């Protein structure tokens, strides 16, 4: 049983546009921020909104920082054959580079997600504040092909280090 | 006889959207996954669909991996003057990096191809499962300018090493 | 109070498309050319128009040079939740790499800004000549969420070095 | 007199879509292939069409190679304020890397140019065969702001080395 037929028809048997919560856990060896997207030129973009002071001392009430979700590999051009777990790999370039389970408790930010598709031209949006990002969680599978949307928003806790990627790299140079 | 006149008209004399099979063989010194596309803003994208377990032990029922087909050079923006052989160069970044003629026998994957063009906005799709990807094959030419579509799907076997690109690089470090 | 609700609605309470002047000052440790943008697929592009002679001796009456404003990070794909300060980081790749407060006094150039968005397809444009680019200035904040558009065009002077980025790097190699 | 007013209107005073010939000469220290474009989301793309045999011995009747004309800098997103000289910088990545005035005499290729713009969605095309690419030529200026379209297609010869970029680099390693 293939997911897509030779002529292009999809063989997937199906409030469910974006998961209510986002999560941060390990996947393929990298601390990753993840959230789920349900349902031509379907592209996704993420911005991190936050108040901050530049080293120059300037206070930016609402600054927007980019959150890489496929822009450099084309992974942001989505094939919505079924629910997708969008991944933001936290690295030195990420605004979450020094975000730890601890700091999250006091952090204040808003991850805005923008999904655009098609002529049809539409825009779906969502937002994840710090309290809606769950450290140490992982999404339940939804594909069984059948999709169980009752598990769309569900996540569970898994063994995840509390330190940020920056702290992980620091502890490595020494050890 | 030019292929395109000064004013832009094409001088090509013409179920034929995508070749029924894909192939893997050498071209310009690189192991390459190839398939043919027949017929504004005409762009092509490829996703590799497959079930896999992350090193974290998580099982992803249907994960989508990117398959580079011109995204970084602009080669994915197609000029459909006639049938085109789309090329995915298998390198360290490719999900097929360690795919060999042997492993293919037991592998399970699905290459999904998405072609979008134009206002017109349309989407053509296709799919290639492991059994529809022929190792050691090459496509017959279709351009003679006249296009012989009876050879569109035809491929023939050519001397091709059975090892994966990863194995090729390993055998090189030592030898 | 979040900026964007879970369903995507924006919670911002609002001649105001582009700031009348642009500025050049330090932000996050980099000399930056900045201007403000007010109000799908909303993208911004900047071109530097100027007359110049190539080392070959050829005079180009009106040559267009690129001005990086997010093209390589996706920051040029705008989320117009409120007024945005567009940033062009002046580096070795920038046409303003050797622009100093001094040279500006004799320079002659025109920064053209092109904003495109959406179906809707529209184009807003503006222009900043050398006399409309203020060295040593910074924009006043407009977000308080409420936006005070009376401060949209307002800027004030701040302690800024008069030397160009190229001169900064030169003085560093030696010192 | 600015080229563009604060509100975006252009101050330019105007068979003229593409120059009949292309040229290859030095500009800003680089051997460059150039051609002129006259007249939203206005983007240009170039493909090099040619018959060739792969080292594997395979003959490709009509292979398409990419010709970089701004794809990596955004310079391919055009601002048609007046006639533009499109530039393809010949480097190690260019299909013209080893093209010399000599080889051109026997070469056989076709540079296809594709211009797309906007809703409006249109496509203008053109083609330049080897005999329509003039080595050692430069375009006359058209901007004086007034545009003299009688000089649109005009080019003149200038002192240009006959060797290819590859040969230039070879002669450098030794000398
Ligand atoms: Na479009
Ligand atoms: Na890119
Ligand atoms: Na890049
Ligand atoms: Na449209």
């Amino acid at each position: 049983q293939r997911f897509v037929d030779k002529n292009g028809r999809c063989n997937v048997q199906h409030t469910l546009m974006f998961s209510e919560h986002a999560v941060i856990s390990m996947r393929d060896g990298k601390l990753t921020l993840m959230f789920r997207v349900g349902n031509v030129e379907a592209q996704i973009r993420c911005k991190l909104l936050k108040s901050r002071q530049t080293p120059e001392g300037e206070f930016l009430p609402l600054d927007q920082l980019e959150l890489d979700v496929g822009f450099s590999t084309g992974a942001d051009q989505l094939f919505l054959v079924s629910p997708l777990t969008i991944c933001h790999v936290i690295d030195a370039k990420s605004p979450f580079y020094d975000l730890s389970q601890r700091s999250m408790q006091t952090e204040q930010f808003e991850v805005v997600v923008i999904l655009e598709g098609i002529g049809m031209t539409c825009q779906a949006r969502t937002s994840y504040t710090e309290d809606e990002v769950l450290w140490g969680h992982r999404f339940f599978p939804v594909i069984s092909f059948k999709v169980d949307y009752s598990q769309f928003h569900a996540t569970f806790e898994v063994p995840t280090p509390p330190y940020s990627v920056k702290e992980q790299e620091e502890m490595l140079l020494m050890s």
